């Protein structure tokens, strides 16, 4: 087993060294209001890490649009990173525009848990998504094997942002949610007080006292995040290996 | 600031009260040849809870002809089990086909590193994707306020299975990944000698010595991972609360 | 093998979260100048624990004459909590009016000592009766298969303060005890000289100079006790079943 | 706090010294396949202390029928325990047939947390409730100001042996239970299975799948337990003290 | 401070994995009957470092003239030293024929001693000179900022060697000594009966009781040393950047 | 298996005793803004140890015109050194000018880490080069058996001071680079931003972003650095053997 | 303080190098059934620790004709005991036949408790007489400042070797005590019965049960002995710095 | 195995019992300016230890001279150094003017290392020469069997007092060295220039730079120390056990 930082709590405090230069996690993205999701990847110019980090530049646009900041992570150097990057440009034609840590020692891998049995050297997948107070609100772990779906990890800023800005919760496979659709779900009566005045209320749509929704999305906020997973979904129209 | 399990450890040793009855994990599912996947919700009775389980329910034919099996887990008990099942049955029109673990002391939580900064009392949304060796392959943390995508789980196992077959590596965002599309990645040279084996064979398409593909898969096997991902992004036709 | 609040001590100081919402104990009742009577019980939705509840509110009144509010604790969430006093409300006819305590990481199981052998993960049948200065002063455990009997708890609470305020120790199966009767028990003299003056002075009733007694409480008093006896011991006139 | 012995543990290995002699505990009751009640008071030669032997030795025949045997502690010697029962026999005109265990150092109270706040030197008024198996079923704690209620543990041995005997549960107030009377609850179902199976049944009267109950216990059984609670509830027709 | 290996000691056995595959040092080397220079540099695609690996791969066949193996080491993948390589070839004209160990968490660097107060992340330019025994000969410690002399590298071993053929010692600037050339050093005597024994022999060219010297090595070993330190001090007639 | 000082730290603060007086280090020489180069040896009066006493002494001039100190260390006492000084004066005509520090408890060469496994009793023949600030630049260790290349020492601390005051680091076998020849380093860019301006700067030569380099080094500077090595290539004109 | 081996104690087993070859003690000496006097000096090449040396050179034929071989100690280094005794033997006249241990790291010096306050780097004047069964007969610690009396450690050795030889103890200032002068003592009795039984045999000269005497030594001894002081008291008749 | 206090350590502090009364060590010696000579025998009432005190007060008035004060010291308490002092006054004729420590638990014995592995209960026969600032200067250790040389105490403390007085070092067998006679050692030169100085003067009678001597004792001073030997040398004119 290994530790990792949890749910609701800061990101650990720490000074990072990128191909970009020297920051303070979490106080460089908090200190501008930014979201940020940190993942992490085993090696530079390695197969699956390259395709992941196409994915994250060809979805840049969609994290600026929700205030979000990208950093990558790896135990390589800051050559290593610049070369990969130059690289990725030359013969792929995309252009990688978020910073990368360089770990060498696996000081940052060790503070965040990123360091699995699959590996004694390399850190595995990890993405730590983190809010503009800098607390961290969801965690991934994926194994070397397998590249992450990074239309997920915009659903999930996009979900937790209108969480956030609207007070409720967001069901399952939201906004085609099986049950409520694109419904949000209002937070349970704690209380026998609670549970009478929501039963009493005619405000929302219910199943039971503990089971109220409503629609208080936008249409652009449904269909945003809608389009993040038929993206997900869609045969590529050319593949860049074929225009390299 | 709290100890997990890590990837490519066995699953831990533990004997656990479902509302099927009691079983050793991951013994009971690697004795039938099965993956499974174990997650958590914060409470039995909660709305977006109540969803994930709809949602697993609906795609448990699915896991099971993938050959896994679901087994949740709260701190609530067996008696919540059963009668927040028999709510959704009656109210939903679906029945839960899995066992959920009851762990009122946190034992459970504790051991899997599931009780967060969130809730000193209720579990995450964890899941932890298990092989049929009983190894921990993928572990989700997933906040109180945000569902899961389920499909996501089932596109992890279906990658996983056809790497761990194939001997191949998975592209990000399969079976849509834009540099190669369907494509899987064969394992980088870690040699000298294998990089000039490699770059001398025309074996597999390439764009470096470190950056190979083919495509072993069957057409049904994308097929199949494609249809869980368009099931993701589609607009349920008919939604469930309508007739409840 | 296992530790306890003890009689004589304040009852621990703690937030504990109810289905009324969070209180410290035992300030919330210190503050009041009540007494209060704490007691667990393993599951809710459980049949034995249904009918203790049920016990206990047709006694509140009998409590509250006494100045006594009543808080039940188990492992279950508030969710549970409230299902279950809406099914003993819908189903047996009978409100729970007092708190339910929600522990589902033990927290407070374990700092009373209310975790024993026959269970691992559910609280045995506790009852701590604390005075209105936040002292224990009587402790029962019961265990899962045996119901208290409550009219024996009313019985211990009118019997405390009568003492306290009489300055009193009370007999054996008071108010019927075989000895004296109503009668209510000088504390013996513990030095020669208090022993000579208690001899010499004829103020009481006695046996001996260690056993002297007299009959302070009131008719209302001892009426008061033998009606909570009296119940305990008649068949009751119709069984709340029938009317379901 | 202190430590004490728990519920479903077996008592505690010990030898002590009675005013019988000397016996290992449980194994001295547990051989003749006997309960036993072990009950502690603070002194001998107090008045409270007292009420309680003659209301033990007034209900030994009640005892004698559910096999269960007496025996009672405190720090005294066994001189003092010898002239306190000659004490009682001479004054009241009652024999005292049980031993009492003498415990000068403390060291069985120590073992068995009699020793609370209010007294630094002498136990309080515990109640070990052990089974032939030599199994602790139940704990209680009375304090120095106030006798127990005998009829209430000749009570609890009664429908414990009962609930052993018939595999059932006892409710609240048993055999007056305001919800079902002097029926004995089926213990809960603990799986989805075993729920529909007795839904499924018509073979016990049920208010849900969790509350089961039936009337096994003889008519016998019933009238000899609430017995004990009339005994507890009438006036006695003549005070000891009076025949003195 | 910091630990290091020392003199006189055998290497630190440890299993590393290099950019030709897994070995176990020293006895790869041992096993052989060859000696090993194991090296440090910061970084890869760093231009001392890659000057140095240009230095050490022109002086390749001096080195295995003396049954020398060479073995370099950085924090960085074996992905990059294969890329770093391929650059040194294609840029430089240069092959590196030597294996370089891939140490990412700097597990090496902590036991070798190789990481110091210029850099947390990256080794110094450490140089352990191995004999075929696998024990420690020489240790050398060049910052980041400046380059090696690899001519004094070859010169270390040559010498050592041929010390430890002829059972001799080695002057400073051997083989330019500045008191006795290309003379070798007989051990002193370490006793009277030694010292005496020596004085009367006639045997050496003697400075005094202490200091003996033959001229025992062959011209060919002698012109080998004079021509390492002649290349050091010769300005290359054609520089590779010309040819690059 | 032993502790050292490393590159980057403050030399050790420490009084010594040498055949000058008592002095404190590094202080002394920080002081006088001079480097020093300490170095050890095993045993005055031993002919390795004269041999490198020799070379120092007659390079006095060259440390002078760097503003470098020598001080010698060995484990033997102010006395020997003084007699062992005399008898290379008396017998090979050479002064030695510079300070020998006396440690016969080892108290220095423990702090220094130069007690290594070839001698439990006598240091090696270590080297600590150390700038004007008083950091350690640079440590050699060489064994008993082989005598140093004092001329590399000079080379080091010329190079250094180079690289210092012009803001380079120096290429290997520097003066006389096979790739770059006298040409100095510019530290390569560590951010992608520092890259690209440089690449687009064509202020230096380049073989890529991170391989950049000029001549700013004197032709005077660069011609005295390579005296040194001229000097250690040179056989002897006349051995001192002859003249003694 | 300091730890020292103790009187009656073995001596500490060691290996030791001299400048007569590697040995160990007491071994070497007990093997060859010889006592051996131990000494120390602070170091070689100082003028009172010359005077000691040829003052035991001066009276080697002395100790050799008791069966006493003689050992040196310093931390100086074997090669400066052979230039000492070369130098002693030149300008004094005098050969030191007798072995001096090389201590340089202080290792034998620790073990005998020979580095006092005086001297964090010398040991002091130690004297270590032990016998043929190699136990420590008698221990001296002379400072830094002041020569031994050599004669008071012949003295010292015949009167031992004389006390177990007659089984005798010796008076103050033997042979020339005050009291019975050349007279040997009778160990006293340590009982009532051996008490009366010496008081009552007439078999030796007597002042008092406890205080018995006699004369069992040779005038040969007595002579030898007397010698020894005769020598210590001469004016020297022709001082050695004369012919020096 | 043993502790004991060092030379040129202060003298440990201590309250002690003697046959004069208590005083505080040293400082009973310091005030006054006084060196002392402490030294312990085994037990009182014993024959050596006798003959040591007769000699001891012999010489009294020769230590007085030399401002050294005498205290003795066994483990035997005050009551027997009386009547051991009575004993010797009464039957040799022989006051002892000086006090005896009682130390009967060893408690000073302890702290001075005076127990040795020949008695576990009796102190060796030790001997601390004490100077007037308190400090340890000389430490001899003879065992149960050998008086000690009582003249050669003398011969210590009056060297050690001119060795101070004159800034001297003393030769062996002062004041009859076979080298220098009655001359006293100038400590030898410590650096490169003393060295020089000293040889370049002319001031000293030298043998080597590091062997320089002068006669600065008086005459008076001389004679002393040659009387302390001549007497320790003569055969007694008549023996004290003769007349008495």
């Amino acid at each position: 087993p290994g530790s990792i930082p949890l749910i609701g709590e800061r990101f650990p405090e720490m000074e990072v060294t990128t191909d970009h230069g020297v920051i303070k996690l979490p106080d460089h993205y908090v200190s501008q209001g930014k979201w940020f999701v940190l993942f992490s990847h085993p090696a530079d110019a390695t197969p699956v890490s390259t395709t992941e980090f196409v994915s994250f530049a060809r979805r840049y646009e969609d994290f600026q649009r929700l205030g979000v900041d990208l950093i990558g992570l790896s135990v390589d150097s800051v050559f290593s990173h610049i070369k990969w990057k130059e690289w990725i440009e030359r013969h792929i034609g995309v252009r990688i525009p978020f910073p990368i840590i360089a770990d060498p020692q696996g000081t940052v891998a060790r503070r965040l848990g990123l360091l699995h049995a699959e590996s004694a050297t390399h850190t595995v997948r990890g993405v730590f998504i983190v809010d503009a107070r800098g607390v961290i609100r969801t965690m991934l772990y994926y194994p070397m094997e397998l590249g992450r779906l990074v239309d997920e990890i915009l659903r999930i800023v996009k979900a937790l942002k209108l969480g956030d800005s609207l007070k409720r919760a967001v069901p399952a496979d939201w906004p085609n949610n099986e049950i409520i659709g694109e419904g949000l779900i209002v937070p349970p009566p704690t209380t026998e007080d609670q549970a009478r005045a929501r039963m009493e209320s005619g405000q929302y749509r219910s199943l039971d006292w503990w089971f109220s929704w409503d629609t208080p999305a936008s249409r652009d906020d449904v269909e945003e995040a809608r389009r993040y997973l038929r993206r997900a979904a869609e045969k590529p129209a050319k593949l860049l290996y074929e225009e390299a």
